[PDB]
């Protein structure tokens, strides 16, 4: 069967919408209100991801996938002409696992709290200073080369472009973030970016 | 030289500590107080690893991999001989990498809120919950067979196992955890488990 991609727009599945269409691979995607757990189908979502998160991928098996992190390898492993990911077992994947890993867990979840309306104003404060923080160190790296790996778009491009479009909504300040917004300026240009988010409708 | 893992007895470092030891591999460990950012030789951490966290795994080149996740899986990868991850490209591998995302990001980074005295009470009961739910789910799994991935000892294993130490620590309610603690019990009557406890004075 054709893959499809459940998502809902701007949330973290557009990493792997955006690494879809970098990969040229066929697919579609469903719209999912992760409120009601109900799809742009009528579905009942908990049925198809128990976890009731997006993304979650339906693979050619039949089978689902779930967690960005995972998506985006099994994504890009699947096309390695394509270069999104440097390949398995080598130093360079390793690290690309550790950015991933970074990007999952000290950005990603680092907003939970913020999109948590019980979440008072005080503590709020306090995990954005802490996102200032992360997102600087993100910026000095990005101060070396064109893209979070080195020099090549990858997947973990994908993942924190995703996430700093958050930041940006959010209005979180970033003490150093020159090097950030140069290149988020530059991912918002690739074909593939602009078509993920037009078919997301933002 | 030989890789070296730096570490804070009980914390997340736990996980590639209990790694090393059933890889078989040659390695030694340096203890962080994470408040001074020292060493136990009183070597400045943060000229290490600048982003001040254990774990952080110094490679035989000298060359620094942070991340769990992503030393967890250079060691598995290091001894295939071993099973104690599935080997890359097969789908299998991207179950395993799933998994390891969910307990870094849904289990290990729920965590932290808990850990920070600056987290009012009404958000860490929030975060409680939450957790209820996320170790129940992974009971309901341990129910199915005898470790998280299946009938092997893994990778994960050694992460599940430490990130559920600290929530026995902090008397978690768990809603379904029978099978949990059945498993908890058996990881814990491993040797290298044992030894890497005993290397950390617990
Ligand atoms: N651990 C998951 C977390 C994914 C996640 O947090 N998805 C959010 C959207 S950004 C979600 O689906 N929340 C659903 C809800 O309302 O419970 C992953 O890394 O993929
Ligand atoms: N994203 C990192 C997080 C590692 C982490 O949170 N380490 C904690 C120990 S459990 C730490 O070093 N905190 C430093 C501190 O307390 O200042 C990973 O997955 O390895
Ligand atoms: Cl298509």
């Amino acid at each position: 069967v054709m893959m499809k991609l459940f998502y809902k727009p701007g949330a973290c599945s557009l990493s792997p919408h955006i690494v879809l269409r970098e990969a040229g691979l066929d697919f579609s995607i469903e719209r999912v209100d992760l409120v009601t757990k109900k799809t742009e189908t009528g579905a009942d979502y908990l049925s198809i991801n128990p976890k009731g998160q997006v993304p979650a991928l339906v693979l050619d098996d039949g089978s689902l996938l779930t967690e960005g992190v995972a998506i985006v390898q099994y994504l890009a492993d699947k096309v390695p002409d394509r270069h999104l990911i440097a390949p398995s077992g080598t130093l360079s994947r390793y690290h690309a696992i550790e950015w991933l890993n970074f990007i999952a867990t000290e950005l990603h979840k680092g907003f939970s709290p913020l999109f948590n309306p019980n979440t008072p104003d005080e503590y709020k404060t306090i995990v954005r200073e802490r996102l200032d923080k992360q997102f600087s160190y993100v910026d000095s790296v990005l101060a070396e080369h064109d893209y979070l790996l080195g020099k090549k778009f990858s997947v973990a491009d994908a993942y924190l472009f995703t996430v700093s479009r958050w930041a940006n909504a959010l209005n979180l300040q970033i003490k150093e973030r020159s090097h950030l917004d140069q290149y988020m300026a530059r991912v918002a240009e690739r074909p593939a970016v602009k078509a993920a988010l037009a078919a997301e409708d933002i």
